[PDB]
This record gives C-alpha cells, structure tokens and sequence, in this order.
DNA sequence: CTGCAGGGTTTTTGTTCCAGTCTGTAGCACTGTGTAAGACAGGCCAGATC
C-alpha cells in the first residue's frame, strides 16, 4: 500500500476529470479526452505505459472493419470476461459527446491482432438495441451476470437531462435524476426488457456495482432528491429463464457511504474500494476492502498508505484502476503561468 | 351695401462693404481592437524476432 509520483512528461493536456481506464490484455487503455480526436490520434484510444516514473501515452489505431467512437466523458463501462467468442469485450453505454449532448447508443469494445513490433490493433462496434431502449445517460452503472448458464447484463442508475417538453434555455443544464427502473440487455441481440423495482423508488448515480455469479450489489449513490447519500447496500438476484427475465430485489442494513469509488479488483472476487466522495465537501481517505461471496459483502477497513499533504488537502481527486491492485489516481495543480501539466499524477499499489 | 385693383402707409427683412471680433470645423500623423497550438514530412533507433 504506497504510492509513487509520476511526471506525465509529455501529452497531460488529454486526461480529464471524467474518463475511463479499460484492461484488458495485460496493458490499459486510456479512454475520453478533451475535445474531439486530434489528427495525432484519429481513433481517440490510447495505451498507458507507467515506467520508471515515467506515465507514456500511445497511439493506438482500429481496425478496417470497425465504427468510430466519440470520447464519451462518463460512460458506463462494463467488462465482459473472456468466453464464447469473442474475448475480451468491453460494453460502453453511454456517456457525454464532447459536444456537450448525451448518446444512447452502445459500444463493443475488443483486442484484434499483433504486433507486429508492440503494437495492439482494437476494434468497436456499435451496437443496435431493438427497445424499449434506456433512455440517453450518464454517470450510470452496467454489470454483466451469467446465469444457467447464459449472459445478459443488467443496467441501473444515473441522471439524465430534463425531459425533452420541460427543457426551458434557461434550465437547459439542469440534469434530474432518471427514473428508477431496472434493464436486462441481452449481448445479442438487442432485446432490452425493461423492468419496475419495488423496493427502490429512486434512482442514483456514481454508485460501484459489483457483480458475481448472477448476483448484483450496488454500493451507495448520491441522490440529489434528497441530497442523501444513503449507507445502505442494495442487493439483486436475476434468474434468466425463457422466456420472462424475472428479478428480484432486497435491501442489506449496512455498506459504506461511497460516491464515485475506484473499484480495483486484487484477487479473484476479492475488490478494494479505494475512496471518493462522502460528503460534498470532505473526500474519503480510507481505504476499504470489499469481498464478495454468495453468503454477502465481507467489509473490512484496511490501512490507508501516507497521503502527501498535497493530496490531503486537496478540493477534489479522481481517478481509476491500472489493474493487479494498482490504481491511478489524479489532482489538479495550481500555479502562476500555467503548469502546463493541469494534474499530478500518483500510482497506488497495494501488497 | 359689396366686390377687387391698385393707390398710398409703416414696418419687416434684408439690402451693399470695409475695419474688425468671435466661433466652429478642417488639416496635420497616428492609435488600437485584431495574441497558439496543431498538422505533416523526414531521419533514425531500439527493441522485438528469426
């Protein structure tokens, strides 16, 4: 559990608050930027490399046959494990177009060829939903579940603008939460079955869902209803059978009161939570460990490696996880003429 | 009584010019608001491979 500096030495104007860190195939790929793709990067992707200190952006190009991608601010990343047979997919949906809009369409995200000299070819494809399709978001959570014995995934929360007839040029930016139910998504095909929860009457945002065999927890989620960030955990079973995709729902007593946490998978099912937001002024500093089993949660407190005043003190931080217990995480840096670097860069490892 | 023409009448309203005295615009050369990164082509080297 410490944490080492690194310069990004070259090209740290591309990072933003949000964005997304997708492993897959051993290195990480770095996903969103400011603006639209630059001619130095036609596709929008790029590979991480942390060296000696070092953090290096590469370029990474698609394939022939592959659409191209927006760099969506916030999406919803969910990562379908290798199988039948197409490994290693990431589903994207759906985030925020850097013209500030929201798309509701969904992405498929995967590994081609190599190298020849270190070079990985990827390639997306978009990905037709016949629905009863979710309403454009962001901020919200989707997890892939494999239940006797086939796959579908299950897509939750988030906010969304107002309603297109309220929309008025004056609360244009305004952004409500959108209504709380529950969408089973079917890979393929784009049957998307849309269901009501009885339990939750609410939606939420930036909550880490974590998924294991066929079961869903859901953390806690800021609510801007009531501006209540809720300690509870939220539990889901879904019993795939033909041809009705029944779910059900219950509520565990106690979980941590965590907002856009950098969930960083370490052992088989074993997570740690390593922080984010508790309240809208302090940010949480204690890291968490999270164990997932059939019986529930195993939640337990573990030491915190010695944060530098730096990033003690500062307003706000984000981040996500390189994988393998190690995570990255960002601050944004003042001074007077412009850094330029807009954030210093820490690597967190645990063990 | 009226009508209109055309007489005079005063009082504007302006009529010529040269000393001035004063007021308002023209001529001079020049101002400031144009204020950042990104695309592209070539050289080359380092690490991967047979």
């Amino acid at each position: 559990m410490s944490l080492q500096p690194l310069t990004a030495v070259n090209c740290g104007s591309l990072v933003q608050p949000g964005f997304s860190l997708l492993d897959l195939e051993g290195d990480v790929y770095l996903f969103g930027q400011k603006g639209w793709p630059k001619r130095s990067c036609p596709t929008g992707i790029f590979g991480v490399r942390i060296k000696k200190g070092e953090l290096k952006l590469r370029a990474i190009s698609f394939s022939n046959n592959s659409s191209y991608l927006p760099p969506l601010r916030c999406p919803a990343i969910a990562h379908f494990e290798a199988q039948d047979g197409k490994p290693e997919c990431y589903l994207i949906h759906g985030g925020r177009t850097p013209n500030n809009e929201l798309s509701s369409s969904l992405y498929m995200l995967s590994v081609d060829s190599r190298g020849c000299n270190r070079k990985v070819t990827l390639r997306c494809e978009e990905k037709e939903l016949v629905g009863d399709v979710p309403s454009a978001r962001y901020g919200h959570t989707l997890s892939v579940i494999n239940s006797r014995g086939k796959t579908a995934c299950v897509l939750f929360g988030g906010r969304s603008y107002m309603p297109p007839t309220e929309r008025t040029t004056q609360n244009w930016n305004s952004v409500v939460d959108c209504p709380p139910q529950v969408y089973l998504i079917d890979l393929e095909f784009g049957c998307c079955t849309a269901h009501t929860l009885p339990e939750l009457t609410d939606g939420q945002s930036f909550h880490v869902a974590l998924a294991r065999q066929d079961c869903v927890y859901f953390l806690g989620g800021h609510i801007l209803s009531s501006d209540c960030r809720p300690s509870r955990l939220i539990r889901l079973h879904v019993e795939l059978l033909l041809g009705s995709p029944v779910l059900t729902c219950t509520i565990l007593h106690e979980g941590l009161t965590i907002t856009s946490a950098i969930a960083s998978p370490i052992g088989y099912h074993e997570y740690i939570i390593f922080g984010g937001y508790q309240s809208e002024t302090q940010k949480r500093m204690e890291c968490t460990y999270v164990g997932l089993d059939d019986v529930g949660v195993h939640m337990e407190s573990r030491e915190p490696p010695q944060w530098t005043s730096e990033i003690s003190h500062s307003r706000t931080w984000f981040g996500g996880s390189l994988g393998k217990g190690t995570a990255l995480v960002a601050i944004p840096s003042e001074g007077n003429p412009t850094p330029p670097e807009a954030y210093h860069f820490y690597q967190v490892s645990f063990q």
